């Protein structure tokens, strides 16, 4: 990096007025996709949010890890029931996708966040009862069907989260996480994002997908937009490919329950989170309320 | 029950010289062996945790799983390297066994324990760098032979583990850490229960086991023993079965370390953690310095 | 106790489901008759209480002194007034009743439970203005009368109150208290009981009695109850012994103030308070809300 | 008092270097003679007690009672024993003594300064095991000899009676106090306050007495000190009135443990506390080291 | 002072209800006029903030210091313009101002304060951004006019003002402060010490004056009050001379705001504030609300 | 700034070693020369500090002013008295030093630093005592000399200090303090950033100079240097010009002090705390110990 240093200077203060706006507040992120599987982002990812935490920025990091649990299934052999285009979550499912979670995926991101500092702690809900779920319903051609041991969030332990948070640690958050009757569920990586950036009044909420940003109209590159309202992207949804909608129903649950802003950001950038939160670069999509 | 009222109270009435000896203290529990696998004893075990913990008693569990790593290894078809008696550890083995243990077997003890409230959390050496490890050898048939990523703990992060067990929480350790370079190795149960009981200051380790307690001359009857000097045992350890001698060490490397009593108790019997330390009636074997 | 071992466990087992609803909680006790005159029962109230204090629950002793109060007049040949069947409390009983209560019979309590640690701590409500009383009137065959310098609790200075048992104290309360304008008035044992409970917001107020429990037809045997409501039981009052009277009305006014459960129960058994507390076998009366 | 008003503000000046000298610090009074008998002195000596607490310094009552208690035994016609002058302290004295010091004269007091606000709390040895006593012996005419239940403070729990004061509270402590084996004594006031005042590092110690000061050669007035060295006083405690030794050995003993200075002051003057500690016209004796 | 001591006595005793009344309590004092250019004065008024604060009161000072810049002005050869009686406050006054009053006046009643312990801190408003200024108009003959730089008190940082009180710092300020847009203007110290009064809930406000106090007919000696409520004050202020207006107003403004008394007293008394907090000897006029 | 965004990643991103360095980390500066008198260079340095604080940096500004004292002297018409090429600070030259520094100088810092919040507080040694001075000599061609009240630090409150900071101010230090008889000196505001560092444990210390750092061989442009031990450095002292002496004793007093590095670094580069501390692109001279 031969580039002079004064200008060096210039991207560096130019991170100021989010230093400020996020100084000592939380942000949730959802890691996901390619972020996840290339260990060039992968590292790039952790270092961020090891920067955030050495900022005084309170990071939340909430994982996915679908396609490491059908591999898992296969190599175990365990055969899969399908109803529509989903898998049925049997008890055998879920201790897969538990351990898969909690016990591969979860503790790769600790121990690279770890390489910075004691920072990570993983956790999922059955941990001291931060959150609870309930079981959802899918529909499939119509008709609501039971896929098995699969919830959304229920309750979260505001309380108990922030203070996880104020002690300096980065939770790494495995969805999932115990019913009413202690049935532990598997819940969707993206909305239980969105429901802890909303209980624990987080400032932002970063979803990392594989894709620039949010098209109205895709395929047309004219059709990317950088900022959009919940009112109007909800009524954009039923238009979108089914990978965007998840991220995007996210957004909304999120956006619309107080949570400042959401931005869907391309994982497939080496500190994406670092170009998102402290410069005006960014290639993602803004959600904010009206 | 219909045992007399006035039988009742005294029962309760003679804890009472035990509650106070352990109000506010750490007691180590090593959990493992059939108290694990039957249901009833390990609903019992979970309950004993909640009622140290309703005493203000400051419950630390570490939990074992040898069996459950060596089944899944066979499900997933992975073929086995075995130096003297011992399996190596390659990155592998130890990517399955960290997934069992914390990804599964943790689980169901913390979620057995948060049947009765929120109080367990599942955590491991990597979680904000609880405590490291160092790589072991074992002597095969003489020579000292490297088999793969084992260790034993190296520095525990003592400050950070007894603020979690202020704040009210029972943490439930499964034995991984990582070495100097960030090389998450597996640790023996045993031992490294001992190592925590050593770093928090523990004022007992209690070491579940299948057996009545320590025999001097197995299988001779009249050679069980109730107390025991670390001087005395030290000079037997030499003598005892394969199975004891890790459960003999551990209590070794405790009592000298400085921790008051460890014992050897019958994890067969229900409810053994509170018969050991509310009773006088204890089956165990109690190891003292000397 | 040559019981087995597997039962000794059950009992300490069965108690989890109280240590849980009491921990960290007030229990209120009011301590007098033979549990106060006989060494053995005295020896065992002073052991409860240092039970509930090493399992982190918080019990507040109220006593009372009747009959110590007039052998002590009686020594010192101090003549009595009698309106119905009250002695008048003049300026010159009150100072004896004051020195009996709070200088002999809360000193030998203090001293009990003191011999199982620093716990107990004796005040009366003139320390740190720590409750006043108002004058009360009785009514004799008709007409209120003034008997002296006897009141109820008026105000209680709750928040001091917590503060001393948050600190690990047993307060031994001695039921003397001034008025507004500093007047110090004797207060009946069993309603300073209930008032002190309903100020603290227990969780359960005890009442020692000489009695096995509430009889709704003494001497039926066959009308002994073990629960009641405070409507039902509001209406028995008037069926009611002279002795039962202030009791029940305690529990009355503890029950309707909020206090979940008030209880009844045989001070003459041994450790009636842990019988009553930890197991379902007790003698005694449950007064809750209806 | 129509005196000028340019006189009451210098008066009031003078007191700032004592105010600051004694901000934040204990100060132990010894409370006894005239100025515990006479109602317009009682009132002054707790006012003087709220004065100090309402400037932010600590002050430490410890009362004695001596006349008090012989009444008592007279009116109850318990006969003495004595040896030389002494009475023997039975345990039936003993109940007595502890009665009225801790039941009838702390009372007064706690009542009198708590006029002025919540302050004053009652407390002896035996309370939260504060402090211990050991028996101690007289000498009679040579032979050291037993008088049963009378004792020296043996060991004081500093840190829980610095919290009491720091909460805002005025100590009213009655020399009562448990010997290792649960056994109450009485402890000699005078004595006690001494012991009190080094334990908790007392910035002062106040000897309230029945005389102006300390006289070398009674009964010459020219002979009356105004300060004066351990050295030189323990020098002269073979020649002093039987009334003024155990003074002048709580002086001895307090500034030889290092509190900085000891005052034996005139108890018949009202608000002999105020002269003594925020003027220079003080008619004491300051008792100092060298 | 050869006064007797038995009359020092009762002059320090008569202190005592307004001790206890002050206690912990906010006390803002306006110093300026001869009490803070007369050595004397200015050092007795130095010793009885260090008073203050060694009863644990809590006093705030707030200082002017108008024929001081008008000197240093004249120094500098700034030439002032003049609307109506009032300088017009230019950038250059302003800096001058800010420089005299923070930089000079305000430095010398630190140091005297801090003569007698390091009590004293200077602030202004720009100081942590502790309060900020409106710009405020003057009406001359008629027409209100711009005065430049010239306002009152906006909006005060309560909670950070107390912290720094409860931390034992005696906090002296100089009255200039930003307005929104972070331009700072200067505010009249009689106004300016009535907002921080009102907004830190102080006790008292004490304005210190070169008068005797409030006349209502002056010059009729007979006219000076000593108690007035609000309602009949401001029914008199458009009768007072010009030097009255601001410090009747300042109380008024106070003491509708919720201060329980404003007074006005004679600076020209050595230790006014002690004589008119703890005698009722003070030459002072009280406001109180009707 | 068309430059690419993932340039402007890789330029953030590598801050971070620097901000896991300086996290909680006092770093002292000395601010002066024309980093203080352009407007744009003013301005970016006031924006750097805040950036400092909102990473959770705890930075310390210490600002000299002595070409804006003699302006004031000369617009004053006070004639100096000059022995060596040093003049003699007077009573009246001190009153006019304070009131520059703290009441000019220092007030443009804290409104342009609390423009980005209220993180700015002005302070001298004078101010709840934060520190003393003792008189300095001066050598005049050999001679030591008296040139008034002109000082070093002496002593320093660092408890008192560091509470200002873990509150999250940012003090701004005006050179000026007491002896020890209360008569203020003013400080050399180089050496006094040094001595600040010592005492407050800082990190780093910064002193930002009119140079492009420290050259060797003046002017040989070859003999700029990047780093540079103390032991060297100290010897080659006696060579530089008479500007950079000062800069060069403080950087040798903090870091022998056991500050781990100081720094001269370019102040008329824009934003060159930020160059300095979070990248290597520098052209300061770093000083360390050897
Ligand atoms: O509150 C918590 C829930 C789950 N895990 C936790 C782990 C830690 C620790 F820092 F110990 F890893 C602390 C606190 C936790
Ligand atoms: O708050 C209190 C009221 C009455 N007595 C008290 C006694 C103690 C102590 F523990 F010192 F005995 C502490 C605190 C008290
Ligand atoms: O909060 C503050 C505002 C302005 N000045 C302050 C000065 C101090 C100190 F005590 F350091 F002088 C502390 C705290 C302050």
């Amino acid at each position: 990096e031969a580039l002079p240093t004064h200008i060096k200077a210039q991207v560096l203060a130019e991170a100021l007025p989010w230093l400020k706006q996020l100084h000592g507040k939380v942000v949730v992120v959802k890691y996901g996709g390619n972020a996840m599987t290339d260990d060039t982002l992968r590292r790039a990812f952790a270092a961020d949010m090891a920067f955030l935490r050495n900022c005084g920025i309170h990071p939340v990091v909430v994982h996915g890890g679908g396609p490491q649990i059908t591999a898992m299934l296969r190599r175990l052999g365990i055969e899969g029931d399908f109803k529509g285009g989903f898998r049925v979550t049997t008890p055998e499912v879920l201790d897969v996708a538990r351990m898969v979670l909690f016990g591969q995926v979860g503790r790769e991101l600790v121990n690279l966040i770890n390489a910075h500092g004691p920072y990570a702690v993983g956790i999922t809900g059955e941990d001291a009862q931060l959150f609870t779920a309930v079981r959802r319903s899918v529909t499939v051609d119509g008709v609501a069907t039971d896929i098995g041991l699969v919830g959304d969030v229920d309750q979260v332990n505001t309380a108990a989260m922030l203070d996880l948070v104020a002690a300096g640690r980065i939770p790494v958050v495995s969805t999932l996480a115990p019913d009413a009757d202690g049935v532990v569920h598997n819940i969707n990586a993206d909305t239980a994002a969105a429901a802890v950036a909303e209980a624990l009044g987080a400032e932002k909420l970063l979803m990392l997908t594989d894709i620039d940003g949010l098209y109205t109209r895709w395929p047309d590159r004219d059709s990317l937009v950088s900022e959009i309202d919940t009112g109007t992207l909800a009524q954009l949804l039923p238009t979108l490919e089914s990978g965007m909608v998840p991220k995007v129903e996210a957004c909304l649950r999120a956006v619309i329950g107080g949570v400042p802003s959401a931005h869907i950001i391309d994982g497939r950038v080496t500190h994406c989170v670092l170009v998102e939160l402290f410069t005006d670069a960014g290639t993602g999509t803004k959600v904010v309320r009206g």
